[PDB]
């Protein structure tokens, strides 16, 4: 089913289409730190492949809704209260509109971040695929890690900056130059919040566990401006504020590591 970000297929009329949309269990959220809980105890998370250098083979993508990266090596995550060891899939980010504006889909004590991008992550022991997974609506894995602006270029972001520069029409697909996933990770990995919640797009299933890291990782402003020059096709607009609205928590706990 059609829709976006806003207008009259915008994220208060998904729930027409997409009956998920509508649940209780939605996500993004604003996630008040006194309210979560410490002292799970959760297992060590631990990534597998991430500091490997990317391949050729990985590339880019303009969605018109959001430039999404297709991983072509093998990374996998486990521990922090996951069911299972995940397999990376796919990177999406989410930002706002000018000059660092909000544009994350989480906050974190109702504070924004300029950019959130997300890992989305599967089990492989039960599915060939991340597509068969979502349509079996089995619990899939997701990462959300936000960016701050920092006086300087970070110079591990420099593939997906000079990607997005070649991705600048809707639909326009590029190879990546070989960058190094950990790098796109905050320095803290030990930091970060737990919850069940669901995708932030049609079908919005609710089947995702989601890690959020506390602390962002830097982006200077002139490499901001590679996101907000990313067009869409509705008549052409720019790819901007692609982010969904905040969800109400309901009876969900946050989990604090």
């Amino acid at each position: 089913p059609y829709w976006a970000y806003s207008g009259a297929y915008g994220p208060e009329h998904w729930v027409t289409s997409s009956v998920s949309c509508g649940g209780s269990h939605q996500s993004p959220i604003d996630i008040l730190d006194h309210h979560a809980r410490v002292g799970d105890e959760y297992q060590e998370l631990q990534l597998d492949g991430f500091d490997n250098e990317s391949s050729n083979k990985t590339w880019m993508k303009n969605t018109g809704k959001t430039v999404a990266i297709l991983l072509k090596d093998d990374y996998f995550v486990s521990g922090a209260g996951l069911p299972g060891r995940f397999k990376a899939e796919k990177v999406e980010f989410h930002w706002g509109h000018s000059n660092g504006s909000a544009g994350s889909e989480h906050s974190v004590n109702g504070r924004r971040f300029p950019v959130e991008m997300q890992i989305f992550f599967y089990n492989p022991d039960d599915f060939d695929s991340f597509q068969t997974a979502i349509s079996e609506n089995r619990i899939i894995g997701a990462m959300a890690i936000f960016f701050q602006v920092s006086p300087r270029d970070n110079s591990a972001l420099d593939p997906i900056i000079h990607g997005l520069k070649g991705v600048v029409h809707h639909e326009k697909e590029t190879f990546l130059d070989p960058f190094i996933l950990r790098d796109l990770l905050p320095a803290s990995l030990g930091s970060y919040y737990r919850y069940t919640g669901s995708l932030t797009t049609p079908p919005c299933s609710e089947i995702v566990e989601w890690i959020v890291f506390r602390r962002p990782v830097p982006i200077s402003y002139h490499q901001l401006e590679a996101f907000y020059s990313i067009f869409t096709t509705e008549s052409v607009e720019y790819l901007r504020n692609n982010f969904r609205p905040q969800q109400a928590l309901n009876d969900r706990v946050v989990s604090k590591s």
